């Protein structure tokens, strides 16, 4: 089997991207963020606190005659930008993109933090990293791909994230012509749960390449590029009057400049970054200064191949007996 989702951006930024997803028996649609930094499926609900509910489609269990309670069953999870939810779990029939899986595990939300109730796009987090992160108590439980990866025709999926524009997410097969040239694969540890793989080196705009490894996670619910702070000084001191910005939380750069691009490497090959995907406009309405794409990693503990990085290639999240991640350019 396969399937095949459009997923589209949430904002003129690209602060995340939302994928329709199919939800119980009939059909409850509700739009997730995949997040290959995660590994729960979760889901505002009507079991979520009203109060923390604004705008967001809800799954409704009661309404779908393949839910089934988990009994004894609870999950709770914290991201990296701070935020959390929690609550039970149900199973039931999901689908993305025509590709269904039976008996999955819906975590519904009873409690939701508040940048999850002021984002009223987002209806649900749908995890893609190892299942071996998952929150579900006292039995953990599958991701969707883990939960697919038999069925499916190639146990992959692909992440095609559009700039200011929508993109693909595809599972089971690797569409040849949504890039160009070769996939450049990398090795992948799953030590921690994720995605996490070394990136041999970057350049700056023009500048020659630096050959220096970069151990970090691709992460499609991380926004940024967070790097190490070597690497991102290098970076800003190409644009004329950028700083770092303690009160604002990053580096920061007049809203005139024109960004260079960032290149990273992928085993010999090299994914470019054009300037303007590192741009993210204003730190308040009608500000000059605007807010860079490309952050510090330091105190995070872990390098973020996140959106900005992601959404320059073709990525396949190859889930073989030995994970593997391929680039390509497109």
């Amino acid at each position: 089997s396969t399937g095949s989702a459009t997923t589209t951006p949430i904002d003129s930024l690209d602060d995340a991207y939302i994928t329709p997803v199919q939800i119980g028996t009939p059909a409850q649609t509700l739009n997730l963020d995949f997040d290959t930094g995660s590994s729960d499926l979760w889901v505002f609900s009507s079991e979520t606190t009203a109060s923390e509910v604004d705008g967001q489609t809800i799954y409704t269990p009661s309404k779908s005659t393949t839910a089934k309670l988990l009994s004894g069953a609870t999950w709770s999870i914290s991201y990296g930008d701070g935020s959390s939810s929690s609550g039970d779990v149900y199973t039931d029939t999901v689908s993305v993109g025509g590709l269904t899986v039976t008996g999955q595990a819906v975590e519904s939300a009873k409690k939701v933090s508040s940048s999850f109730t002021e984002d009223s796009t987002i209806d649900g987090l749908l995890g893609l990293a190892f299942s071996t992160l998952n929150t579900v108590s006292p039995t953990q439980q599958k991701t969707f791909f883990d939960n697919a990866k038999a069925s499916l025709d190639s146990p992959v999926f692909t992440a095609d994230l559009g700039y200011h524009a929508p993109g693909t997410y595809n599972f089971g097969f690797i569409d040849t012509t949504a890039y160009t040239g070769s996939i450049t694969y990398t090795a992948v540890s799953t030590k921690q749960g994720f995605w996490e793989w070394t990136s041999t080196g970057y350049a700056v705009g023009s500048g020659t390449f630096k050959s220096t490894s970069i151990d970090g996670i691709a992460d499609t619910g991380t926004t940024l590029l967070y790097l190490p702070a070597t690497v991102v000084s290098a970076y800003w001191a190409q644009v004329s009057g950028a700083k770092s910005s303690s009160s604002v939380g990053g580096y920061v750069f007049p809203c005139s400049a024109t960004l260079p691009s960032f290149t990273f490497g992928v085993g010999s090959a090299r994914i470019v970054i054009p300037g303007d995907y590192i741009d993210f406009g204003p730190i308040s309405t009608g500000s000059s200064s605007c807010f860079g794409g490309i952050q510090s990693s330091a105190g995070i503990g872990i390098n973020i191949f996140g959106d900005v990085a992601l959404k320059a290639a073709f990525v396949v999240f190859n889930g073989a007996t030995t994970p593997t991640l391929g680039f390509a350019s497109k």
